[PDB]
């Protein structure tokens, strides 16, 4: 089978491995950086939090070679009543990292928008059909719930 999971829970794929367009800074410290979205991670600073709510974020995850990437799973992340999360998005992926291709669906036209997240820890998890052949995959949120923010994690297999 081909539904490992990559790394990003357990660190095979380390901190260096991921970055995103931007990431939020509190005024004391906490710091939501792009390797902190790693599934089930817990803590004060436990997910990847963009530095501004728009059109123009993205976080990027750096595999190192060409993989299969069968599916993806997300979560957001909470802190009282404040409940952050991405609703959906869009998957782009690179094999060198510089052009991206978004992931289309043979029969569409348009970009494949994935139902994302409904709650701050609930998993949800989307397959690729048919699968991603890449290096680089970027999540591209497209909606969300009072601030964009993620915890996840890829499954899938070496190319062979």
């Amino acid at each position: 089978g081909c539904s490992t999971p990559l790394g990003m829970e357990n660190g095979k794929i380390e901190n260096k491995q991921i970055t995103a367009s931007s990431f939020k800074k509190s005024w004391w410290g906490d710091y939501w950086e792009p390797f902190r979205a790693r599934l089930n991670a817990q803590g004060r600073v436990n997910a990847w939090q963009a530095k501004a709510n728009n059109n123009k974020q993205w976080l990027e995850i750096d595999l190192l070679k060409i993989k299969k990437i069968t599916a993806i799973i997300t979560q957001g992340c909470k802190s009282l009543s404040s409940e952050m999360y991405v609703k959906s998005y869009t998957i782009h992926y690179s094999e060198q990292g510089v052009e991206w291709k978004p992931y289309r669906l043979k029969s569409s036209m348009v970009d494949k928008i994935f139902e994302g997240n409904t709650n701050t820890k609930g998993h949800v998890k989307n397959f690729f059909n048919p699968p991603i052949i890449s290096r680089f995959i970027r999540v591209i949120p497209k909606t969300w719930n009072q601030s964009i923010t993620l915890r996840l994690e890829l499954f899938g297999c070496d190319i062979y």
